[PDB]
């Protein structure tokens, strides 16, 4: 079975927007690499593909909120911190401890263990430890 992460988020763009909001997401997605993080900088993709790196900016956020998130736009662990201020606002700073604290080595949550279980930092990619 192939990841379809990636894909998901490109039709699910195309679904909830159409026209030239999804065309510049596509193309900040589109000019990445094989790590799942884009390989060039916002500001000289939008320079590159003749796109004004604010407008890139807001759509590329409209997007990026969608699922999966724009793990490509912030990056593979701020695809979290973006998901909390993006799906629970509210509990920012709850996710956002949890997050540190998974990333950097810690104990986790009750609560935050099934918040947290709906995602994760290996969205294309795969690892676990025993």
């Amino acid at each position: 079975y192939t990841p379809s992460e990636l894909e998901e988020l490109q039709q699910n763009i195309k679904l909830e927007l159409e026209g030239k909001e999804q065309e510049l997401a596509l193309e900040l997605l589109n000019y990445l690499n094989e790590k799942g993080f884009l390989s060039k900088s916002v500001e000289e993709i939008s320079d590159v593909l003749r796109c004004s790196v604010e407008e890139l900016e807001k759509v590329r956020q409209k997007v990026l909120r969608l699922e999966p998130l724009g793990v490509c736009s912030k990056d593979v662990w701020e695809f979290l911190e973006l998901q909390i201020e993006e799906i629970y606002p509210e509990e920012e700073e709850i996710l956002k401890k949890a997050l540190r604290d998974l990333k950097r080595g810690k104990k986790l949550k009750p609560e935050i263990k099934g918040k947290l279980s709906r995602l994760r930092l290996f969205p294309l990619s795969s690892s676990a430890e025993k």
